[PDB]
């Protein structure tokens, strides 16, 4: 029953889910004023050579490329993490139009869109196991901010098409992550949740202080998909983005002053 709509969207989901109201939320707002510096922060490790992407899926509410994580292959590493976590899929969140859709904010600012990518840490026997548990995974956020086009990021908006109803999939081998990701692996960190529901307190977040750049074209097409429903003339999928909760009585740490 949750979405984004006036009558289940984000600020009805306590009803069903009440740890949207818990001490640990996601996203959240990241004032720079407020973020502290933690030296002790090690560098991000992003070993994606090998992933093994699989298909792409539109699951009502987003559009998930999905990967292999049967052995290790695509993994995060380092950083505020203490083993390694696998890739499992990511997805977008964006807006009805540029001037808003990350779920993420800095110093207020919404970007067009935010990535992420999700990790569960191989600790546990699979990502059902881990989102259980307080370290279970570890969700890597990336703002897209239009611009320049970001040539890996093409594969992506040009299959889309094939995924607008709710629940359809489509083959998507051979894509590379690598070719989503900005220059810097400067980043904040915080404990959190998922931001949909059921909006479990797993995740150690790492959110890269660098944006892409996607094209408007691009950003464009992801706004081409339907939310669940069929018609007549039903839903399309725009908005899908929880605002920033309170930080309550967390410390969002950067790697970076
Ligand atoms: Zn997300």
């Amino acid at each position: 029953h949750w979405g984004y709509g006036k009558h289940n969207g984000p600020e009805h989901w306590h009803k069903d889910f009440p740890i949207a109201k818990g001490e640990r939320q996601s996203p959240v707002d990241i004032d720079t004023h407020t973020a502290k510096y933690d030296p002790s922060l090690k560098p991000l490790s992003v070993s994606y050579d090998q992933a093994t992407s699989l298909r792409i899926l539109n699951n009502g509410h987003a559009f998930n490329v999905e990967f292999d994580d049967s052995q290790d292959k695509a993994v995060l590493k380092g950083g505020p993490l203490d083993g390694t976590y696998r890739l499992i899929q990511f997805h977008f969140h964006w807006g009805s139009l540029d001037g808003q859709g990350s779920e993420h904010t800095v110093d207020k600012k919404k970007y067009a869109a935010e990535l992420h990518l999700v990790h569960w840490n191989t600790k546990y026997g699979d990502f059902g196991k881990a989102v259980q548990q307080p370290d279970g995974l570890a969700v890597l956020g990336i703002f897209l901010k239009v611009g320049s086009a970001k040539p890996g990021l093409q594969k992506v908006v040009d299959v889309l098409d094939s995924i607008k109803t709710p629940g359809k999939s489509a083959d998507f081998t051979n894509f590379d992550p690598r070719g989503l990701l900005p220059e810097s692996l400067d980043y904040w960190t915080y404990p959190g949740s998922l931001t949909t529901p059921p909006l479990l307190e797993c995740v150690t977040w790492i959110v890269l202080k660098e944006p892409i750049s996607v094209s408007s074209e691009q950003v464009l097409k992801f706004r081409k998909l339907n939310f669940n429903g069929e018609g007549e003339p039903e839903e399309l999928m725009v908005d899908n983005w929880r605002p920033a909760q309170p930080l309550k009585n967390r410390q969002i740490k950067a790697s970076f002053k």
